[PDB]
């Protein structure tokens, strides 16, 4: 049973705004730090059903680098109780720690995300919304994919060409996005294609242009990014291959950092 008695939740401060309402952090007293998605207008049942469907989606998954559903509260106000990633949003985390976070750590986050994404592919689940904005930090040695409902955006600057042109969404278009997500992490939480109109993004990609090597990014890691950005989706690596390749790059950097 995933139904939670409300008296066991103490609601804390607001940590962001969802499609349905504010998200709070708080504490769960079970017989635990949590996030609480709330729902402004769940007095209506059409809204309520959509909201609560987002819980069932997260219930399907069990991975150390995807946020866990703890439970739900299904009378008004209707809440979904999720695992809290204490340290918050990745982009902010990365910006604030731009000059204090080692490269091995940045690569670690890439690797961890790739294990979750390889896991989702093996569940035959296409995500569509892989971006640093949708990653969260549990601690400084652990990132996780955020809530999938909260992740829902068109994010042209992240999307694969075939997604843009023909609305093709496959694990291979997810790979393209993850490449952009990796670029973002190594760029310390800078968005891709800033100062570029969404429309010119497509033409540039067609012209052969890709996002540039982030400063201090290992060329091996950047190369791996550019393979995610093969125009032909069949020619991109599988998430399981990125996982293996990211492990070797992680271990190489750890050895360079003498650890
Ligand atoms: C960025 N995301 C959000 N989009 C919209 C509203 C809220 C969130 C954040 N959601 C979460 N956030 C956290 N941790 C967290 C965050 C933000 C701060 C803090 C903690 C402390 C703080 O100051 N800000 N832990 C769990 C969750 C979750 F997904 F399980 F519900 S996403 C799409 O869920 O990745």
């Amino acid at each position: 049973d995933y139904e939670i008695q409300r008296e066991r939740i103490e609601l804390g401060r607001c940590i962001g705004e969802g499609q349905f309402g504010d998200v709070h952090q708080g504490i769960y007293m079970s017989p635990l730090a949590v996030a609480i998605k709330t729902c402004k207008n769940c007095t209506s049942d059409s809204v309520r059903e959509k909201f609560l469907q987002e819980a069932l989606t997260m219930r399907q998954f069990d991975h150390p680098h995807i946020v866990k559903l703890i439970g739900v509260i299904t009378e008004n106000p209707v809440w979904i109780i999720m695992e809290l990633c204490t340290l918050g949003e990745l982009r902010s985390f990365l910006q604030v720690r731009k000059y204090s976070l080692d490269l091995a750590s940045l690569i670690l986050y890439a690797y961890q995300l790739s294990t979750a994404l390889a896991y989702l592919e093996s569940k035959r689940f296409v995500h569509r919304d892989i971006a640093a904005r949708n990653v969260l930090v549990s601690s400084n040695d652990c990132v996780k994919l955020g809530d999938f409902g909260l992740s829902r955006y068109l994010p042209i600057k992240w999307m694969a060409p075939e997604s843009i042109n023909f609305r093709r969404f496959t694990s291979a278009s997810d790979v393209w996005m993850f490449g952009v997500c990796m670029w973002e992490i190594l760029m310390h939480g800078v968005k891709p294609f800033q100062g570029v109109k969404n429309n010119d993004v497509i033409g540039r990609i067609e012209n052969g242009e890709r996002l540039p090597m982030p400063p201090n990014c290992p060329p091996t890691l950047y190369s791996l990014m550019t393979k995610c950005w093969a125009y032909d989706p069949s020619r991109r690596p599988r998430f399981t291959e990125l996982k293996a390749q990211l492990s070797t790059i992680l271990e190489e950097e750890k050895a360079q950092q003498e650890e």
